């Protein structure tokens, strides 16, 4: 026996930072969970009991606060790019270092119509993500992405002309709803290192935030002829906005409301142009995914 | 033996209404999860297998989609006000009617800074929720809350003079974090019937308004004592804004952030003033609890 | 204002315990999440800012600790009494204190066919609870329960002879599934201190054991006509075998699985006698509750 | 733009099934949750709003139910590659299917110590799941595993030996508790298609019992060096067990559990040798994988 693959460290590290300007009184707070595990040349570990390869999950741990103390925390691409770096540069036997952040909402108050200094709401379970893997030899490797953006249109969306054999009940429609979670990333070109990171900062929440914009705008604009083809259009555009980025990725679930025939009782109107009242369903739930890069054919086009 | 005590319905009912107004296109949507618990003439059902007194719960279930397609959902007090009657004027032998609603929340979305007619985000898993109890005889009693609103203020939060014994480790403090997640509820005088209700339907936005309005306002500008005072300082408010509540309660965590001494390495200086880089703490949390009336002492004070 | 009801504490105290045979080398282990809520002459906390009052959420915690330390863990009708107690005793203004104990399962292995002395395995989130109120003046008040409990039976479950109306649609049923998770509570005779509890610790364990033998016995035996009658004879089965219980309570989804007509393809038939596969439904549920006593009643029985 | 990756589908289908032999009386229950996603010639879904290429994935939810209808849904990977290789057979324009299976346990109830005909218990959450990727012309290739595995031992655990720096506070111990959830892999040769699983059905129950069998007596008997050393231990015993599997992996949490210094408090000794009552930490958590296959090295072993 052999060991092909191993990785290993610290899950579920919980991090906040504030920042503090003492001129203003403004404070900023910064709150994230980290992962980070690290490859190398750590096999002895697992076949010979030999520790002395182990940089323990616990000295990652306190890794990550450091780090988180001697540095920016945002853009997220940025902290866990000079994350990831430290451990390949600090041991000489580690060669990768895979670090995934979770970023969760604090958003400032507004209160009698103030920005406030010092409070925060937790205004959505929406996440802003990176997993950043930072391999020797080979740069880093960055994806970026907004999780748990849910919404819903109560129009607008329709779907027909699917395919129809012995397996199929599905009524077509050309009015229903649509709801999804939207988990949406984008995969940017290969950076040599922690420099040609640095060198485009900006361009990190700048991304995310057309990303959402993106996204935000089509779901609400496009008269949906199914996920399949709103998704497509979210992907090409957002594509066409960040030259940076590779690809673009979708996973949308299709949250389905089902509409309740009430004829039954005292012949109630609810299908049709007279639903009013529908039935969410928990499961089952379509999964609709698709990655949108940019075109290479030039023929057959 | 004999029946103390019994109540059966349907449970986990999710429901979703849409308005549409069709001069100007614009929709809007309603989306909870509800429950009904009945009682009453019913504990042969238990004893004697007799299910002649059983209304099945697959039928309130039907009543539930029914009774939305007939009635507004909104405000929540009222549809659940309407719901519950019904069950006690349609049955005889169904003497209480147990109405909890959890409303989700659908905000409308603004597209190019305009709001769009038909589009919404689930903004936060903020909740506003009712418990409606309608018992024949002796009208209808209504709780009202709102839950899982989860802020966080940097600093304006102490905790000294705390009893200090051999019990004792925690440091006292005047500049520390504080987060919670708001379960706040206003208890509503009884009202005669669903009439009543009616005739105050108005105060039951307006008073969730105030309450969160309040929640907000008051976590963010009070220099906090600790929970209990800040919580205290909430539910008067309440109180003094809306006369037809008896009492409102709150019951807060502490949701603790710790502070992450670093001056084992290379002497880094993180805590008090220097503070930056904190430990979010899963658990265990404080939890703090008081129900806030009006006064009636005249001595004593 | 005024405060008419207040409590505070910590929520969420997870604990472990081992006890070591060193003879023997058997090692036995016991984990739970713990809450203590105080009360007593604490209202100036919330009014005045007064934390004089407070015995520290932390250093109840503290208190949890030393307290697993210094006294047994089991059964947990015990320990939580005599963490009440301390409370109670130790602190003049504190009148009474809410301890809620989860426990969680940690079953030996058994490996080759014998017992393991130090391995064990969560064989079910099963939880066994206790809810102990230690009211100072007033004794100790304990329900004890066992909870998360899933079963399901697959025939000798029936639904018929319920009321039908215009709001029905159910069929009657003379063969169904029946699953559900089991929540049962029996409510001690109070207690009128920590003696008393003590001399009745043999009588905790036994009675858990009695409470969840009768449930899976009578789950598997009846040949139910509802939820309600089957409910109802576990629990007069267990008040028949503790005469120092007073109630039984039962709270009892019922987790649906609805056929499937499959008949629109092929002609297949997948109801009544010949459902094979079935949809099992994550919402809504009903939900079936009791409480049930020992009678009073000499006339009209 | 273009389509570089696109698969769709139904997830979170729950599904039972229920066999009754009609001479004994004995009934048996499987109960699951499925996700089918389908790949092929679907671009112009996505690009060009062309439905025509879509099998709805409410066509493929009632393939699911169909599917268990008119086969055996154990061994689950029997049941994955039979639904798989349907959709790349009746659609021409379908290459691929992805069938995920997640089982649910429900093991048979004894009673008085009889095994009951028809009563189940969930006798834990742990799961067997599997993967089956039905890919047209390369076979089907299948990923069967256990997962939510909870486990424990309070001694004959020890983590020394790991390398040590500046960023290390992590003291050595020679005896811990170890606790984890394993989530274990095996990673079958690829089969040609349906005849080559069946050929091999047998195999897959025996190997889950083998993968269970040591993992729970490894976890039990190995006088740890590290999570490292053990799951490797687990994983080479399985491929000596199974020529047909390639690879094993393994992906373990370290869960904490922290011993409590009480010196403070009356000079409590609760550390060491006198460590009974300990803290379980929900986070942070050593996240620790590997996956082992058979070595091809024949110089420098
Ligand atoms: O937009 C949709 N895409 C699908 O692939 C599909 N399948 C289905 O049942 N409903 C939908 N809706
Ligand atoms: O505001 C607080 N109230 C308490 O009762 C308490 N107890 C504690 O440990 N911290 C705090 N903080
Ligand atoms: O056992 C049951 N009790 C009910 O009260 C009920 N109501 C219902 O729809 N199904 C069932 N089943
Ligand atoms: O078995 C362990 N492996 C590690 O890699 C590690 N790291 C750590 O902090 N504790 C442990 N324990």
């Amino acid at each position: 026996s052999a060991v092909k693959a191993a990785r290993y460290g610290k899950d579920n590290v919980r991090v906040y930072k504030v920042h503090k300007d003492e001129k203003t009184g403004v404070q900023t707070v910064y709150e994230m969970t980290v992962c980070v595990l690290l490859e190398g040349e750590i096999e002895t570990s697992y076949t010979k009991a030999d520790n002395s390869v182990i940089v323990a999950t616990d000295s990652i741990k306190n890794t990550i606060y450091i780090t988180a103390k001697q540095n920016p925390v945002t853009p997220p691409e940025l902290f866990g790019s000079i994350l990831g770096t430290h451990f390949i540069e600090k041991y000489n036997h580690i060669h990768a270092a895979h670090v995934n952040i979770v970023c969760h909402r604090w958003t400032r108050m507004d209160i009698d119509g103030k920005p406030h200094p010092h409070s925060f709401i937790r205004d959505s379970e929406e996440k802003r993500n990176v997993q950043v893997d930072v391999v020797e030899g080979k740069g880093i490797d960055i994806k970026s992405s907004l999780s748990g953006l849910t919404v819903l249109k109560s129009t607008n969306s329709q779907f027909w002309g699917f395919l129809r054999d012995e397996y199929t009940t599905l009524k077509e429609t050309w009015d229903r709803i649509l709801s999804t979670d939207v988990d949406a990333t984008w995969q940017w070109k290969n950076f040599s290192g922690l420099q040609e990171v640095r060198s485009h900062v900006p361009k990190f929440d700048a991304t995310w935030a057309t990303a959402r914009e993106v996204t935000l705008k089509t779901f609400a604009e496009d008269n949906s002829a199914s996920v399949q083809a709103t998704m497509y259009k979210m992907a090409e555009q957002i594509l066409a906005r960040q030259q940076l980025i590779e690809t673009v990725e979708y996973s949308l679930p299709n949250k389905h409301y089902f509409e309740i025939d009430l004829s039954w009782h005292k012949g109630l109107q609810n299908t049709g142009k007279n639903a009013e009242v529908f039935a969410p369903q928990s499961d089952p739930n379509g999964l609709i995914k698709c990655t949108v890069g940019r075109s290479s054919l030039k023929s057959k086009l």
